């Protein structure tokens, strides 16, 4: 059974969902006021009702909760673009990730689940307020046992070594390299998300750099559609999100 | 180090993967012939060479390599659309999963890898020759620890209770949401897979029946481009693999 | 010169454009009021100024002008749809096409201008006050000199004969199918526009039911992404119109 | 009815179009040998035979059907990018047009069809051989009436003035762009066709230069993705061409 202090997502009638602590408070809704204090005891799959009589279904919060209801300030990455990440790169439960910057610790939350609590993310930040949102978010989602955040520019070093992965979300992942080389475990990957085309070619031009210390990079990106099913007509819905960034793999390999 | 017995990845000059088991006898390529032998008591990282003095690399099978050189029999899921399942059903280490058909074991291996050596996949199969080779692919990947195939038509009744996801690649995915239904976890996932719009239009009917059982069903259709980056030209690879299937996700609340 | 009664483009310093008729009048805009007896006896490519002193240039109008520029009712035709239907179906100079229905008539505008003077579109509509809308807009256009409207219910008959194109933006195009077949020329085309999948799978039933009617026939849909240029950064734009509808083309074939 | 020395298209009982020129005369198939001379005084919709009974339909030849069929040297501009060119530039009958390079003459051929023949194309070309191949495809689709080809390099300048529109498919467009400038009526358009992102860069940069020159520009891609469209199964093909070039508008105006 739900205890107080545990976390708890509250699905209105609508679908819309909320993700709350459990305490002896009032909970305010656009569909009026819920009684937190009756979820104590209860099962996930029961329900409230507001005072305004509008049943809200008690669940237990899954990694998509956490990843659509964190607390956001730099651009997070999109999960289309982390599923992609975790998918070509092979991340697995276990894996030991270098990451930057933390941003608002959305990759980082997506990372760190699928790594599981034996696996570890070191995320580097030079911002120490972006890095304190990332923390309270990492917190929020119980991964601070696996995560830990450094105050470091990673372009003046990896300090980590025998590393799965080195992911990075930066302006200037090319300045990266030659730390991650260090770094990577024979086989480990190499990836990094950028907006641009012009952060590709720079990219680009430092692996062929670096050519003997990395299998043939690959670069991509993904567009994901949605669908519109009425009973009478299926058809893409109209408009979509084409672009967020590319997203660039390089696997380490000796001499 | 590696002992007799050990499976490793070698990389040609190419860039060719071979995943290959340790032994004493002679393995035969187009850049000649390796002694296996001499790959006993390296470490990763190191490398051998064929009779006509080519190198090749040693490095750690990981679940790309397993993916990418399975038998394959029956249509896999790409990995593209596998990613999107595990993203957006919020896939995680540790969940109990109810997939059909087992096929070739592509998507078998791939949320086997998610879902960790303490997480469980049941995967059902009706063609017995299919799940023969899904289940020497799942063994070849060491993921028979956690994955078990019932020889069972699925349409007839989902046996496990309490379950994380079901995630379905097979022709009549409606025939399973009524036993998906019951299965289902409070807030766990019903995933389809399906190649047809006349699937999704099907699927969707079966959905609006059992509205009061699911959240907002969503269907999407995932599309990864490659970027060729050359020194003086960047721009996408000419053709893409624009269709596989679309994807449908319905999560399980009650009432 | 430009004469009284002559249209022109003013186009203002932001880029903005308005297609408006030159007479003795002010013409109000954001930017501050326009003399527009200061145009009479000017030349295109002169400009003239606001009572608040901005400047606003003067262009020739084109069809570009009158397709963005035309008043809207019913949803119409895309500029990309229209010109894969010109493109793939091999609209010409001279072309005797018959449309339905006309909507607003943007379509219509834009094969009214490929067709050219000598050129003919009947397009056939049931809703008279669509009908008006459309009118106004092409005579607007000076395409009244080759555009007809009948107030026809065209799934009841095609009364012409010998045409070059059928083209189609309405529910049921099947519903006009056989009469295609007897109206056009050996070699014409017959076009239906589409949003619905479920649309397209009923045209293609009706499409083989009059398959010895037909060559073998194409549905398409377009995409056109807009790209972000700026000095330190190429992307394609965040957001696109990914879906207006399928395009379906058959060439007619006797026997 | 048809004479000797016309063009016409026959299409083989799978679908398959020839356009070929009425002579006395056999034409060898993989069908069989068809003696032309039948096809003297027959009318568009008819048929005839091979010597082994496989029945040729015989229709009038469209500009689809040049385009489909011409000789092909240097990489044609496909028709999906020349209908964006025609459709965003509002390319019409009557148009001036210069284009460069000529190449095989394929987009030549879809503007000069355009314009018709009250229309004019002056188009650009340095390379001798291309240029001849061009005019043959030209002569042999009937638009020797309204294209001229110029044996000069483009980049030293535009000897045409009061030009509807400029259209470059050649390397360095914006080595055109002052001329253009020049060259180009108020109001008429620019557009450069360009395979690589670094080339729309380098375009944008001249482009930026001369802003006072033209309105703001605009770079598009364009994708077509075929539907395949069976009784039990409607779905996109599973490989598309996804790319050939950025197409750049920018229309010219003055001061
Ligand atoms: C786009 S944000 C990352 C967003 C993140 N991937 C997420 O999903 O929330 C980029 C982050 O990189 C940090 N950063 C930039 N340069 C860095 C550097 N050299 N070392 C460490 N962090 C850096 C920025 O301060 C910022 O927080
Ligand atoms: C497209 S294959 C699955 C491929 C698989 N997802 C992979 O990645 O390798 C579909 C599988 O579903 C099986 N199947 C079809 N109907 C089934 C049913 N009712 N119960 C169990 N398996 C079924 C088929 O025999 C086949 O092996
Ligand atoms: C989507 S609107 C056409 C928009 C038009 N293509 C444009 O670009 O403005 C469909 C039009 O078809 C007309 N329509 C529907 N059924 C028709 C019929 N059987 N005969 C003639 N017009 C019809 C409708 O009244 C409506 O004006
Ligand atoms: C890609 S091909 C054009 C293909 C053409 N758009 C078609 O559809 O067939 C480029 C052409 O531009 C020509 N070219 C390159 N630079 C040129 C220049 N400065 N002046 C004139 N032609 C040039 C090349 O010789 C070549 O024939």
């Amino acid at each position: 059974m739900i205890r107080e202090g545990d976390k708890v997502v509250l699905v209105d009638p609508r679908g819309k969902r909320y993700l709350i602590t459990v305490s002896k408070r009032d909970f305010h809704t656009d569909l009026g006021i819920l009684k937190l204090e009756e979820i104590i005891g209860r099962n996930f799959g029961e329900a409230i009702k507001s005072h305004k009589g509008h049943e809200f279904k008690i669940l237990r919060p899954r990694i998509v909760d956490y990843l659509d209801k964190m607390k956001r300030g730099p651009q997070i990455v999109h999960p289309k673009d982390a599923a992609l990440i975790v998918a070509y790169a092979g991340i697995s439960p276990g894996d030991f990730i270098v990451e930057a910057g933390v941003g608002s610790g959305a990759l980082t939350l997506f990372l760190a689940n699928i790594v599981g609590p034996e696996g570890r993310v070191v995320s580097y930040e030079i911002r120490e307020d972006f890095a304190k949102l990332a923390w309270e978010n990492i917190k929020w989602a119980g991964f601070d046992d696996r995560v830990t955040i450094k105050l470091k520019d990673i372009y003046e070093g990896i300090e980590e070594e025998n590393v799965d992965h080195v992911i990075l979300d930066l302006p200037q992942p090319e300045r990266v390299v030659e730390h991650a080389a260090k770094a990577l475990k024979p086989g480990g990957f190499f990836v990094a998300y950028t907006p641009c085309s012009n952060q590709v070619m720079r990219l680009h031009e430092k692996l062929r750099e670096f050519k003997d210390y990395f299998m043939k990079p690959r670069t991509i990106n993904v567009l994901v559609f949605d669908q519109e099913v009425k009973k009478e007509c299926m058809r893409p819905r109209t408009t979509a999100l084409v672009h967020t960034g590319y997203i660039t793999f390089a696997r380490r390999i000796l001499e």
